[PDB]
C-alpha cells in the first residue's frame, strides 16, 4: 500500500507513534517519506545479502527473518515479508523496539539526512489527526 502523506500520518499516530521515545510524529512520516515513500512494500538489497523492508525499511539482518541474509538476526521475531503489509501494526511495533534504545531514530539513514534538524513538523501540518 502506498499511503497518503496524512493518512499515514493519522495511522501512525492511532499505532501509538506521536511522541514515541520523545519523538514526534513528524519525524515517522518525515522518515516513512524517504525511506519508501510511504510505500509499505518496498524493498532494496543490500551487499552484504541483507535487505530493507516497508515503510521504515528495516534491515533483515538484525530485525526480520527472510531466509537468505547470512549470519541474519531475527530481533522482532517476524519474517521480513509481515513489514510488506497494508496492516502497518508489524512495521511499527518493530520499528518501535528499534528506536526504543540504540541510538534513537538515527537509526534510519533518510531521516539522519533528510528529517532530522529540519521542521519535521511540516509533514503533519494540515493533517486530520
Amino acid at each position: 500500500k502506498v499511503f497518503g502523506r496524512c493518512e499515514l500520518a493519522a495511522a501512525m499516530k492511532r499505532h501509538g507513534l506521536d511522541n514515541y521515545r520523545g519523538y514526534s510524529l513528524g519525524n515517522w512520516v518525515c522518515a516513512a517519506k524517504f525511506e519508501s515513500n510511504f510505500n509499505t512494500q518496498a524493498t532494496n538489497r543490500n551487499t552484504d545479502g541483507s535487505t530493507d523492508y516497508g515503510i521504515l525499511q528495516i534491515n533483515s539482518r538484525w530485525w526480520c527473518n527472510d531466509g537468505r541474509t547470512p549470519g541474519s538476526r531475527n530481533l522482532c521475531n517476524i519474517p521480513c515479508s509481515a513489514l510488506l503489509s497494508s496492516d502497518i501494526t508489524a512495521s511499527v511495533n518493530c520499528a518501535k523496539k528499534i528506536v526504543s534504545d540504540g541510538n534513537g531514530m538515527n537509526a534510519w539513514v533518510a531521516w539522519r539526512n533528510r528529517c532530522k534538524g529540519t521542521d519535521v513538523q511540516a509533514w503533519i501540518r494540515g493533517c486530520r489527526l
